[PDB]
């Protein structure tokens, strides 16, 4: 599924990401934009051989099992394919674990390089939330 911007904002709010660990909703929308272009089916291979999955590009090195990432953990205890669903529940629940792991949203490279330090409220402007 390719989400609309406000559609995704509302789904993320319903799932409790607004101000989760202090990160306002616009941070999460901004991250999703630059990670996946709001597309739940997005996949991208990393240099290390791991793959990133879904709307928040969650990595198979640490977080999900894709059967082809040696020496990898599965700390969200999920198959990586579950992160491609039109239902973002698995992605959100796994993201809550990631952001709680010590480095906040710096775990998402695109957030650090494209969203951090910017006016992230712009990403939810206009949305009925
Ligand atoms: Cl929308
Ligand atoms: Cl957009
Ligand atoms: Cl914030
Ligand atoms: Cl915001
Ligand atoms: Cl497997
Ligand atoms: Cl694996
Ligand atoms: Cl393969
Ligand atoms: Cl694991
Ligand atoms: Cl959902
Ligand atoms: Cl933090
Ligand atoms: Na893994």
């Amino acid at each position: 599924k390719v989400f609309g911007r406000c559609e995704l904002a509302a789904a993320m709010k319903r799932h409790g990401l607004d101000n989760y660990r202090g990160y306002s909703l616009g941070n999460w929308v901004c991250a999703a934009k630059f990670e996946s272009n709001f597309n739940t089916q997005a996949t991208n291979r990393n240099t290390d051989g791991s793959t990133d999955y879904g709307i928040l590009q969650i990595n198979s090195r640490w977080w999900c099992n894709d059967g082809r990432t040696p020496g990898s953990r599965n700390l969200c205890n999920i198959p990586c394919s579950a992160l491609l669903s039109s239902d973002i529940t698995a992605s959100v629940n796994c993201a809550k674990k990631i952001v709680s792991d010590g480095n906040g949203m710096n775990a998402w490279v695109a957030w650090r390089n494209r969203c951090k330090g910017t006016d992230v409220q712009a990403w939810i402007r206009g949305c009925r939330l």
